[PDB]
């Protein structure tokens, strides 16, 4: 199958719990719609003013009844809720009845329920923005424990076998979030990248940390290259289960008779299928360059390191995207 | 025509003269032959010891007839090459007989050539460090005057006409000699760049300044976003004659959907042939990305904005890679 396909397929089987914030959006009900009818979802909670909902329903034709509506107003966990949000947040001196009127938000009332149990997988962002999506994910749901950064990476299949990696998949990260990582930051995007190549390409992760310079070769002075250096000794200071390498060039990485110059005895010769960039201009072009121009698919941004899975779509998004988004984060789960 | 026989053809039009100051290192001199043999120079000046280059010539068994050897020690231009070389660099503190035992360094005494107007194009670095070739192109003979900076490109072909650029083919610059370009260094990587898509390429330059920020989208915070405006902001300041625009990704610059999006009356959509990077990390990744994941092939690095062209060989570099870097170096004279 494609890879659309096959998480679509996996969703099915997991039977997770979704939640949608933008309920009252016409694309987010013709997506929960889909879902059920797909079961790529157990249950899918709409979460936003009932009558809103309901309205919005209503005009596009849409069916309800396998779904279920939570009003952030009238739910019987609205004051649970408004105490843990000022638990979180009292800390940036916000009050009771501050956080009480900020749990009426739809995308934080969708967080919470994430993190108290009661969903598994949020999808977000068609209508609220990329910042507003992140921020309730960061401040409500928090990261792994293995992790004190979320990141994103994107799966990008080269639908060339030959091209190394794993049957030319590739994890491709972080291409899309933190500007310029620490070198703690740098490892904690290898990590969540290697759960990632785990979940989504389904092999184990070898991961290479890439830069201008292989092993030393573009000198001892660049803060760019010592960067990538300590996160490698992070990794292994950590103990971390993975294969993992850097310095090393993109040719490095990939052509083993060029890693045998370039950084011999390498243990990610010949296996490298996860790609971790030394910061964000360097990962959001190089995605994109592979796929524009050749005959590359890349899927995501999918976001990682939260503790409980949840995505940010782009404000244009199509229902197929979100249907898409919605069943990779249940797998995710 | 392959884009090396192109280059080949067209240095045998130009009919220039060749300096070779690795004129004792045996692949030089195999080249040096194939040159004349395919009057792919209209002179070809071997620089050194008289007696070196014949024994090495000698021991090889390699005939030098239609070379002209030049010996920075009875050369006629001997006195003129040492004064000029220390008014270069007095200021170093240096007298003038150093100044002048410098000058029977070949490598110095070539570049002196093209200084002086005696060759139009150098080629070193077979037996030559990349950092001493490059120095002594800085200090003898510096940049073009639009520019005070001198960087590399890499002529990128994808073999697809549609993938956009001109016919299918692409400069990506700098991607092999500044690690962080100033946003001063950035205007000059693409005013170079865009002299390069001239030469190489043969169509107008339209010069795409990327980034992860499409036209604000990535704030105005971060220094990088902020490096690549300051460079666009200059090149206008500059009033330079070839069409460019940034900060852009990568699909803004190249998709011209997504330009009408993210940088509506963009001036480069759907034409955008050079690529300039924000640093080197993304371009050394960029390019060997689409290198080595893509059927595209990469030519280069080559050298530009020198006010006459040089080019830094790979140390283990074929005999036939010496003559392809020679008829380019030609080309660009």
């Amino acid at each position: 199958m494609t890879f659309v396909e096959s998480m679509q397929r996996r969703a099915v089987l997991a039977q997770k719990r979704l939640v949608l914030p933008e309920a009252c959006e016409q694309r987010t009900l013709e997506a929960a719609r889909l879902i059920v009818f797909r079961n790529i979802a157990a249950k899918v909670f709409l979460v936003g003013c009932e009558r809103d909902i309901k309205n919005t329903a209503d005009r596009c034709g849409i069916d309800l009844t396998d779904m279920v509506v939570i009003d952030p107003s009238v739910s019987k966990h609205r004051d649970q809720f408004a105490e843990r949000y000022f638990q979180k947040r009292k800390h940036k001196g916000i009050s009771l009845a501050q956080a009480a009127e900020d749990m009426r938000d739809p995308l934080r009332f969708a967080a919470m329920m994430l993190d108290q149990g009661h969903a598994d997988a949020m999808v977000a962002g068609a209508e609220n923005t990329t910042a507003r999506v992140l921020r309730a994910g960061l401040t409500i749901i928090g990261t792994l424990p293995s992790v004190k950064t979320a990141s994103s990476c994107f799966v990008m299949d080269t639908n060339n076998p030959r091209l190394g990696g794993t049957r030319g998949l590739f994890i491709f990260s972080d291409c899309a979030v933190i500007p310029t990582p620490t070198a703690e930051q740098l490892a904690d995007i290898a990590c969540s990248a290697a759960e990632s190549c785990r979940t989504f390409i389904g092999e184990e992760p070898t991961v290479a940390l890439l830069s201008y310079s292989t092993k030393g070769s573009g000198g001892d002075s660049d803060e760019n290259i010592l960067r990538v250096r300590e996160a490698v000794r992070i990794l292994h200071e950590r103990r971390v289960d993975f294969t993992f390498d850097g310095e090393l060039q993109l040719d490095a990485a990939l052509v083993p008779k060029i890693t045998e110059k370039k950084a011999p005895h390498s243990p990610i010769t010949g296996k490298v299928n996860t790609l971790v960039f030394p910061d964000l201009s360097s990962g959001n072009i190089g995605y994109k360059l592979v796929q524009r121009l050749s005959d590359a698919d890349a899927y995501g941004p999918f976001l990682q390191g939260f503790a409980k899975p949840l995505s940010d779509l782009s404000r244009g998004c199509s229902v197929e995207d979100i249907v898409a988004a919605c069943a990779v984060t249940l797998v995710q789960s």
